């Protein structure tokens, strides 16, 4: 064994998986990233408006107190800059850097049925073992590059949202986009006031809400920093971890006048968790008041976008308000003379030649740059790219080739010893809550290991299979996904794996 553990990732889970084994359970371990610095998606996402989707006081890390009292609060909300020094400065501060190897991606990795340990190789094909694999493997982009007929004919500047380079610059240029996801959202409201002129290719019109992105007074900043024990008392005690009053009020129990007043004040404030969880408790579940969030927000719609014909593009159509996109001035941006939306849905992408985009109807579009705003893949995907090899060398493509599955969201079926940090099938919440339940949990697992000379932790399939029902119990009663998902938020999630913490680990193979 050259190491108690192996991380793959330095990320925010792989960071502090880092920190946990190492320090606080005096483990011998190495982590190992592509990357040339820590950081995971916030150093390779670098594009124009990258912005958190919680508010910065609580998107960071809880457990180290005197970094809560360090830390600047510059604006509401953390630029991708800001989040990438944020994750450095924990690094120097807690002398990371010296067990990370950047720069070294994961080959594969192979469980030895033998001693118990897993064989894990990297790219340039050096060989490091480990009794236990932690695996903080986050998403990669979903559409590699758009599926388009001759796109590899095109003669100007084509940037994928995910590999976004240095020196770009937009002045005087014809500018398209693909994409009006999140990222596309952050990249148009960013550079639409730059180009010459900027077409949009939206393939599917989607509900976004003002995300209310302010500077933070000293006296802001103080009134948080006072007060941050309860604040984050509060995230633990949540269902997302957002910082929200998590509403109970049913949409329709309330005149016209008083619901019309509640999303406004939400509209004011900003943040689409807010708007879909402080307004009201059943937006995500009651088809009427799915409806009556719509209505609101297309109403706002047309009341910002002047030309009637343009918003009625923008309108989302029949779809349901999923997931919360917000926005700095997205709905304005399509008031500007130098922008286009072009609809394809209606008009689909045909073509792609050296000089241009050109759609159903025969028009070319003329571009010096073409953004593939990529979005991101489902995951399970991460996982799908490195040969990961469990018990009789069933690599994990085969296992989840019919989806994946898991116990709890960290540990598979046939892989012992493997914990995965921000995995498949975990809850929905704010993501550094998340990761770091995980990560606390996975290392009291480790060390209850320690302490009675186990060397084998694996989870059985009936385990999984309970863990599966679980979340389909709870997932069918939303109109999401009309699964694959712990949807009963963070507070419930904590009991879940506490009940089996103080099970003796009830559904896991705890072994010599
Ligand atoms: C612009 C943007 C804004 C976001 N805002 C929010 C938000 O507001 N709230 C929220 O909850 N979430 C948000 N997210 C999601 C974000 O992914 C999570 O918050 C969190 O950063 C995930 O951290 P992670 O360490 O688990 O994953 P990552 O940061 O992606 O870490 C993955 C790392 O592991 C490395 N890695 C993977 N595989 C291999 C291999 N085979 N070999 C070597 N190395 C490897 C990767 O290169 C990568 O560096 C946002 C994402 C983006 C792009």
């Amino acid at each position: 064994m050259d190491f108690d553990a192996i991380i793959i990732g330095a990320g925010f889970g792989g960071l502090y998986s880092l920190k946990k084994l190492r320090d606080d359970f005096n483990l011998k371990v190495r982590a190992f990233d592509r990357a040339t610095e820590v950081g995971g998606t916030w150093f390779w996402n670098q594009y124009p408006g990258a912005l958190s989707d919680s508010e910065t006081h609580l998107y960071c890390y809880s457990w180290d107190k005197e970094l809560l009292q360090e830390m600047e609060i510059k604006r509401k909300y953390i630029s991708q800059p800001d989040v990438l020094a944020y994750l450095k400065r924990v690094a120097d501060k807690h002398d990371l850097r010296k067990d990370i190897q950047f720069e070294t991606g994961i080959r594969s990795a192979y469980f030895d049925e033998e001693n118990s340990f897993w064989n894990v190789t990297t790219e340039n094909d050096e060989k490091f073992t480990a009794r236990f694999l932690i695996t903080a493997l986050g998403l990669l982009a979903a559409p590699n590059l758009p599926k388009i007929k001759g796109i590899e004919t095109f003669k100007g500047e084509l940037h994928h949202t995910s590999r976004w380079p240095k020196d770009v610059t937009f002045s005087g240029k014809r500018v398209g986009v693909i994409g009006t996801g999140s990222t596309g959202v952050q990249v148009i409201t960013a550079i639409a006031s730059q180009v010459k002129h900027l077409t949009v290719f939206q393939r599917s019109a989607q509900y976004s809400v003002p995300i209310g992105n302010v500077v933070m007074s000293e006296t802001d900043v103080a009134k948080i920093k006072e007060n941050y024990d309860q604040i984050w008392e509060n995230v633990w005690n949540s269902a997302l971890g957002y910082g929200l009053n998590e509403s109970t009020l049913p949409t329709m129990s309330v005149s016209a006048e008083e619901r019309d007043k509640i999303f406004e004040k939400a509209w004011q404030e900003g943040g689409g968790f807010r708007f879909m969880f402080e307004t009201f408790g059943d937006i995500a579940v009651d088809e009427t008041a799915n409806i009556e969030a719509q209505n609101f927000i297309k109403k706002k719609i047309s009341e910002i976008v002047k030309d009637p014909f343009v918003a009625k593009k923008l309108t989302p159509t029949d779809l349901y308000a999923c997931r919360p996109l917000c926005d700095s001035g997205y709905y304005e941006i399509f008031n500007r003379d130098n922008v286009s939306l072009e609809d394809v849905k209606a008009n689909p992408i045909v073509e792609i030649k050296e000089d241009c985009v050109v759609t159903a109807d025969g028009v070319e579009h003329k571009l010096d740059m073409l953004i593939c705003a990529t979005g991101f893949d489902a995951v399970d995907g991460s996982y799908k790219r490195i040969d990961i090899r469990g018990k009789d060398g069933i690599s994990i493509k085969d296992h989840w080739k019919d989806g994946p599955n898991s116990y709890l969201g960290m540990m598979v079926s046939n892989f012992p010893n493997m914990f995965m940090v921000f995995g498949p099938n975990g809850p929905v919440a704010n993501s550094p809550p998340i990761i770091e339940t995980q990560v606390r949990w996975i290392a009291d697992l480790i060390g209850y290991a320690e302490d009675h000379q186990i060397n084998q932790i694996e989870a059985t399939k009936d385990a999984v299979d309970n863990w599966t029902n679980t979340c389909s119990d709870i997932a069918n009663k939303t109109l999401f996904a009309k699964v694959y998902l712990y949807m009963g938020g963070l507070k419930e999630y904590r009991n879940q794996i506490s009940e089996v913490s103080n099970n003796n680990y009830k559904g896991c193979l705890l072994k010599q």
